[PDB]
């Protein structure tokens, strides 16, 4: 079943469904602190995207998941399965982008997108600053296979902007190292080879862009780039936080901000 394949979990109660999609390297446990503030007012559907360590290795389609819309279609099929309509989708990173793609194909499924640290493209060109020059990326991606575990131990503290001691780091490495490394590099290569700017103007569902003020994967200006180039209504909140997973690493700031954009609409 598609519910069994994605460890779908249903909680809370209400007329509106909140759908929580985790980002790269985590799984739905990453929301454990946010959920209890939702169950009273919304029904909550949580799920694991394919290739998370908690999903079957044999069900990972290498060519299907080397492109973002493999997840978009997976997401659509989950909502259809569980009969969710006009949900409030809360995603992190890639997850929020896959949902924005899914909202292009099936905008009836989405009331609004609450996106934590999204980016439509990591690699720079001359006129758009994404945070990474093509030469650093290509050199890292070329040799990413052999240096996998050491590159991610060494970059996780800077990605998360947290200490090695911290609970957040302990948990992120737990789930990140729960993936098979060949699945992980595939997903990594998909994420790093991404450029969704041609598509932004086609997204029409309301978009709530939530960002750290210092995120090595998300220049603050990329935030404002999205509000300008998105096709429908849009807001931006640059939080006084640091790191790419601020919902995991700074929940004391992040969760109040997330809940407001869940509960309040631009429109």
């Amino acid at each position: 079943s598609i519910g069994l394949a994605h460890n779908v979990t249903i909680l809370g109660s209400g007329e509106t469904t909140v759908v929580l999609g985790h980002g790269y390297g985590t799984d739905q446990s990453v929301w454990k602190l946010l959920v209890p503030y939702l169950v009273d007012d919304y029904k909550v559907l949580l799920y694991d995207h394919m290739g998370a360590g908690t999903t079957n290795p044999d069900y990972f389609d290498f060519d299907r998941y080397s492109s973002l819309e493999g997840y978009s279609y997976d997401l659509i099929a989950i909502l259809e399965e569980f009969q969710v309509s006009k949900c409030i989708y809360v995603g992190h990173s890639m997850s929020s982008m896959a949902a924005a793609v899914a909202s292009i194909f099936r905008p009836d499924l989405f009331h609004k997108l609450v996106m934590i640290s999204p980016t439509p493209r990591l690699i720079n060109t001359e006129e758009y600053y994404g945070g990474f020059e093509q030469k650093v990326m290509d050199e890292t991606l070329r040799s990413l296979d052999e240096n996998f575990k050491s590159l991610s131990l060494g970059t996780a503290p800077l990605l998360l902007a947290c200490d090695l001691e911290s609970a957040a780091m302990q948990e992120y490495c737990r789930t990140l190292f729960n993936m098979r490394p060949d699945i992980a590099c595939c997903i990594t290569r998909m994420i790093c080879g991404l450029d969704l700017r041609p598509y932004l103007g086609h997204v029409t569902v309301p978009c709530h862009i939530i960002q750290s003020s210092n995120d090595i994967m998300v220049p603050v200006a990329v935030g404002e780039y999205l509000r300008k180039n998105l096709g429908g209504p849009s807001v931006v909140e640059v939080m006084p936080t640091e790191g790419h997973l601020p919902h995991l690493s700074m929940p004391e700031v992040t969760i109040p901000v997330v809940l407001r954009h869940i509960r309040q609409d631009i429109t």
